[PDB]
């Protein structure tokens, strides 16, 4: 790699390791737009199995720009809109309260207070249709912005109904493939196990439990490689062959609500370029980013713009994901870990390296 | 020509020109992507010169449609952004009615009652921003559509300012350039003169007056060739080279509201097809947030000056589509009947 590159992300990335402890971890530098690699560490301590370019990481809500884009691919296909009620992908879901709540709301996490979670014993469709249908708003929609994983979770699932195809055949087929990410994967086939990394939580090796919608709101694993091809991917949506994919990638990078000098996609979150850095440093606090904020709408939503830091942390109990780039540099970067560490110690790690290279 | 596109054209327009008395007439349809090309009777009656290829009509509100496409250009660029208010692009207006009245409002005729046209004794540019000034809105923005050369024509002068080319240099380096329209003109130059087709109201021959916002409104002029070419470009942005053109372009065909059966883009306005043949303030709901170019739709603009009558509509779907210029302002339903037995015969 370019000594710069080599310089920085060596006096960044390792210290980070050991200061919060990481066990293994991978990170891509996109650098005009062409990927470099870094690996430390072990993907499993026991085994002494050490991280590589085929190390499967789990992305935790990583995977909500998977959505997000699946989704945006679902609308230029025709097949949906986010203007459309909820209620015309589920036609069980009759409660009052659904009325004016869109696919819009569900994806950028504007339908009004559905929770973070959905609660461990809903397991079947059955207990899920039971869930939404006795929520009860904490606010009006395109009020007000709360993360949960209960109301982008629904989006995939409503999002694919209209093309047939289960949550994950859409994915592989409308996504994964086009892009030649070969090593991605929402259910780890049993040729890829060997290189799928332990998670590590206090000490033990974990990996993520099942869970209602983890598919669509934290389910995907990928490797380092894949990543960067993910991060080129969204740095430049027009040179991609595919014309729906194409427009997905624009379509979840738009602005559709704005929370102070933040922006909401789908999946996908953006600040006007240059950034503050302490903004989206403490910002990516838990304490900030789950908590409840006021959205402004924008109408009509600004559609992707060149000159933003485009991010997204994840998260799983034995992992720590992040992702940003700024497509107008041609510049990005993906770091994958496999212990769960703080948010704010990723994107300032991950500021240091993108600023010293812009 | 395939002799089923020859027959369908010849069988429909023939009738139609005797029908409406129509001095002269130049047609294209775009079949599977490829422009086939029809010409009839005269561009200048005393000169008996003929309607060729290369001869210029004036497109009249056919030129909203450029207007649309540069302004989604200019949104592609950052230079703009349709939920920014009026009064970010021009500090003077400050009048409270325009509080929030945004370019989106401007772009869609949605701004509260702008008027059809800017009156004649606006002939300056204080003279333009007195009357913006004084305008009193009926209604609140976003609830009404009033179809307005004051409000599209306002939207494409303030979405070049950023830019700070004048609107006719941001519409020739950005939009008739880049798509190869080397003879499309806001103000047709002496070369293309002879060119030129005369308007023909009640027997008179007349070209389109000088006004406020001209160029934004109504002021575009073209051949046949390059309104095909145009055709073909918003059947496929996606072939375009040109990023934020090809941005641009599916923006203006985005659906922003809906009235009845119809769907408010940026100069273009837009149907589901298949379309009923047969499908004024009215009311609109917003499409909260707006819906992407749908290949699925009839795309189509009537326009019309003193002299001239024009025609586009296009099924993104199908790869078909047709322009349809007269020199002669018609009923707009005979354009629509026409085109729609054309289009349907041949889908
Ligand atoms: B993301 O920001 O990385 C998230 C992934 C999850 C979040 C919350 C809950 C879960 C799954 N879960 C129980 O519901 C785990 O115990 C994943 S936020
Ligand atoms: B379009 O639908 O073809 C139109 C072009 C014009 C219309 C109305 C009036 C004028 C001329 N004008 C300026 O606004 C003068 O009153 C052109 S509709």
């Amino acid at each position: 790699a370019p000594q710069q590159i080599n310089d920085i992300v060596h006096r960044t990335i390792t210290p980070l390791i050991e200061q919060q402890k990481i066990p293994g971890m991978a990170v891509a530098v996109i650098y005009q737009g062409k990927p470099y690699y870094f690996t430390w560490g072990y993907a499993d301590i026991a085994k002494k199995q050490p991280v590589t370019q085929q190390t499967l990481f789990e992305l935790g809500s990583v995977s909500k720009t998977f959505t997000g884009v699946l989704g945006g691919d679902a609308i230029a296909r025709g097949e949906i809109k986010l203007s459309d009620p909820t209620t015309k992908y589920w036609p069980e879901l009759t409660a009052k309260q659904w009325n004016g709540i869109t696919l819009l709301h569900l994806a950028t996490y504007t339908a009004g207070g559905l929770p973070l979670q959905v609660p461990d014993e809903v397991k079947s469709s059955s207990d899920l249709l039971r869930f939404y249908q006795n929520w009860q708003p904490a606010w009006a929609p395109g009020t007000q912005r709360l993360y949960a994983n209960s109301s982008i979770g629904l989006f995939g699932a409503l999002a694919v109904k209209p093309s047939g195809l289960s949550f994950e055949q859409a994915m592989q087929t409308r996504v994964f493939q086009p892009l030649k990410l070969n090593h991605t994967w929402i259910n780890v086939p049993p040729a890829e196990e060997k290189n799928y990394a332990w998670g590590y939580r206090e000490g033990k090796a974990v990996h993520v439990s099942p869970g209602a919608l983890d598919a669509e709101a934290y389910g995907v694993k990928s490797t380092i490689e894949d990543m960067a091809r993910w991060v080129q991917s969204n740095l430049k949506p027009l040179d991609i062959n595919e014309k729906t994919l194409q427009q997905g990638i624009q379509l979840a990078q738009s602005r559709y609500w704005q929370t102070g000098d933040m922006y909401q996609g789908l999946g996908w979150e953006m600040l006007d370029w240059p950034v503050n850095p302490d903004s989206i440093i403490n910002g990516s606090d838990n304490k900030i980013a789950l908590a409840a904020r006021p959205v402004k709408a924008i109408t009509p939503p600004t559609p992707a713009v060149r000159a933003s830091w485009v991010h997204k942390t994840g998260a799983t109990g034995g992992f720590g994901s992040y992702v940003a780039f700024i497509p107008e540099k041609e510049l990005g970067i993906v770091m994958l870990a496999n212990k769960n560490y703080p948010n704010p110690a990723r994107v300032d790690a991950a500021w240091q390296i993108l600023n010293a290279l812009q």
